[PDB]
């Protein structure tokens, strides 16, 4: 009887769709995204405690662009998840490219939404001989890790407990991002719009630094500040958005290189 809104996100081809029809079955609803013709379905499913909104937002390699330019797709999935509207997110991954999905896993749990990772591609994993630890993974993700077992699935009856058992992540250590960028981003969080949850200013900032555009709609009057704040870390260090860079893929390398093993 309780009501609950879940955004399903992922990136292409990581069966996000298949799973969303699983999960809605013929419970859903087909129209458009906001001023685009952009299709946006969404549908209704029952768990025990839970009446279920599914909406599928559209998929993504991330929710930040540092170089080139447009995407709906990516602009319409950071403004919703930023929105607050969902309770919470299934973050469906590709298991076969674990590495490549972690970076968009890895933004949503800096925003520090409340997440469910669904591990799909089970069977195309286990069958190039990827072997993927679950608990390891959600020990350093700090939120569900599901593996989505196909058979009888069962896999979605393991999403649901989980779904009727959320609640807010582990605050795990993530990203090890040098302390001057944090200092700076912080300093431009608390400039940004007050109604923005405090980590979700700082992330923000973090990813003007490292020169997201999308986001400087968000920050309000940071936008202002940015080029003093990057001309001081210019003057800490060689390319801020690179150690940006740099300690992601470290962090990804990692928990990658504890997670994944060969099954033979």
């Amino acid at each position: 009887m309780k009501k609950l809104t879940i955004g399903l996100i992922g990136n292409p081809n990581s069966g996000k769709t298949t799973l969303f029809n699983q999960l809605t079955g013929a419970r859903q609803r087909v129209g458009n995204w906001a001023g685009v013709t952009v299709e946006r379905k969404e549908g209704q499913f029952s768990t025990t405690d839970h009446q279920v909104t599914l909406v599928d937002l559209p998929g993504t390699y991330s929710l930040t662009t540092i170089s080139s330019q447009t995407s709906l797709d990516e602009q319409i999935a950071c403004h919703y998840i930023l929105s607050g509207d969902a309770d919470l997110l299934i973050n469906v991954v590709d298991a076969s490219n674990l590495e490549r999905n972690l970076y968009l896993t890895l933004q949503l749990l800096e925003l520090g939404i409340p997440c469910i990772v669904a591990l799909n591609m089970l069977d195309i994993a286990e069958k190039q001989n990827i072997r993927i630890e679950i608990d390891a993974l959600s020990a350093r993700l700090g939120c569900p890790v599901i593996p989505l077992v196909s058979t009888r699935g069962r896999g979605i009856e393991a999403l649901k407990l989980a779904i009727d058992r959320y609640k807010a992540n582990e605050n795990v250590e993530l990203v090890h991002y040098a302390q001057p960028l944090l200092n700076e981003a912080d300093s431009l969080a608390k400039v940004m719009p007050s109604d923005i949850p405090l980590k979700q200013r700082r992330w923000l900032g973090l990813q003007m630094l490292e020169g997201d555009i999308y986001s400087r709609a968000y920050a309000g009057e940071a936008s202002q500040h940015l080029d003093a704040a990057l001309a001081r870390l210019r003057n800490e260090m060689d390319d801020p958005a690179l150690h940006i860079a740099d300690a992601r893929y470290q962090c990804i390398a990692a928990i990658c290189d504890v997670v994944s093993n060969t099954l033979t």
